[PDB]
């Protein structure tokens, strides 16, 4: 019933400020379940995802506040029941949590390694077992509990690293995480859990150390800026911008996604606080490669690809994360932009105008590809599913609007 209507081909201008992560506050919902106390979020980003973690943390027993950007979180009615979500990768962190709070998860259920299996290896070897006994999974904690281990992760993976962070904070003993990933919400969960009085040393390096500890109590936190909206607003900015300054953003976390709009000729001025976009001329084309922060983040190829279409010349793009990232190519090929992937490769060629039309939205960063398409885009584009977008993109319309964009939400 809703769609997004964009009227493009114009300049935008003004500010804008970011919200706090999604791929922090994702986390730091379900690992408030460990504490003996209320918990207070704040920098919220109202996302759909957000509202959906408050919908299951009160079905699950725990009481919420919600006004403005903040969240208050008590957990202490929290009950011991199978989760009754699961569209949502960040469902898996209930996993942890619960483990660490009860000893035991009861939770909703491809053919060869899919990325929970790396989970499901670090709760295993923290004493707590697997078991399908009857449509669902059953893990659980041995003789006197969830206990703490040395666990090398085979690959480099963000859920892994935060699931087996969560579990281990009141785990018995030391738990360490080698090739821990390092991305920069991992160190903001990390500080939640340690100002509610856990202890985890190494957070944002390769290797994580944590003591269990016996109880956690409440706190009150700043989510840390949402670094994959502040990049798609950059790359909105240098794409249709005469000159926008994105406020709310740590350039400390965006340094592979700089260096690559720098090295395409992308100017911009950079502060503690924020970034402003001037108006570009002469970009070149680079090729992408993604890789574990801090190197380029497969959450901004898709984000990023739009201004890539408005440079000079050819490039590839290669998403080393998720190989298949590439659903936002055809329905950016719709609206004739020089756009085509075999594999694995994204392929384009800049420099060619782009004309609105019909477009559907396939999943959250490639919808918000064709949001920022729409707006360099001739003509009218309106894009469908836009629910996609709003799991991620806090006031989007609200916000682009202030920059002078022609967007229009309509039902």
């Amino acid at each position: 019933m809703r769609k997004i209507v964009i009227n493009g081909g114009l300049p935008l201008q003004g500010e804008i400020t970011i919200s706090g992560a999604k791929n922090s506050v994702v986390a730091l919902i379900p690992a408030i379940i460990l504490a003996d106390d209320v918990v207070t979020l704040d920098c919220v980003p109202d996302i759909s995802d957000v509202a959906s973690l408050v919908e299951i943390m009160e079905l699950m027993g725990a009481t919420v506040k919600r006004y403005d950007d903040v969240l208050e979180i008590d957990p202490r009615g929290v009950q011991n029941i199978p989760m009754p979500i699961n569209s949502l990768r960040a469902s898996y962190y209930f996993y942890g949590s619960l483990l660490g709070r009860f000893g035991e998860a009861t939770v909703g259920l491809d053919l060869g390694p899919r990325p929970i299996d790396l989970h499901l290896k670090a709760f295993e070897a923290m004493g707590a077992t697997a078991s399908y006994e009857g449509d669902n999974m059953k893990l659980s904690a041995k003789d006197t509990g969830l206990h703490g281990a040395s666990i090398y992760m085979d690959t480099v993976s963000v859920g892994a690293t935060i699931n087996t962070m969560i579990a281990a904070v009141k785990a018995n003993g030391r738990t360490i995480i080698e090739n821990a990933a390092r991305e920069p919400e991992i160190i903001d969960v990390a500080t939640l859990l340690n100002n509610m009085g856990a202890h985890i040393r190494g957070a944002g390096t390769n290797i994580i150390i944590i003591d269990g500890v016996e109880r956690l109590h409440g706190t009150r936190h700043q989510v840390i800026p949402d670094r994959i909206e502040a990049g798609t607003y950059i790359s909105l900015a240098a794409a249709v911008g005469k000159g926008i300054r994105i406020n709310n953003v740590l350039y400390e976390h965006l340094e592979g996604f700089i260096a690559k709009l720098e090295e395409m000729g992308v100017r911009m001025t950079v502060s503690e606080d924020s970034i402003f976009v001037e108006e570009q001329s002469n970009l070149k084309a680079i090729n992408i490669k993604t890789a574990p922060y801090p190197g380029f983040a497969t959450d901004l190829q898709q984000p990023l690809t739009p201004l890539l279409l408005r440079a000079n010349g050819r490039g590839t793009i290669v998403d080393t994360i998720y190989e298949k990232r590439v659903n936002h190519v055809f329905e950016l090929a719709k609206m004739d932009a020089d756009i085509s992937t075999t594999n694995g490769h994204i392929l384009y060629t800049g420099g060619r105008d782009l004309r609105g039309t019909s477009v559907k939205a396939t999943d959250l960063r490639a919808g918000a590809a064709l949001v920022i398409a729409g707006l360099m885009a001739e003509g009218k584009t309106e894009i469908t599913n836009i629910e996609f977008i709003l799991r991620g993109y806090s006031d989007i319309i609200e916000k682009l609007r202030n920059l002078g964009a022609d967007i229009r939400l309509v039902e």
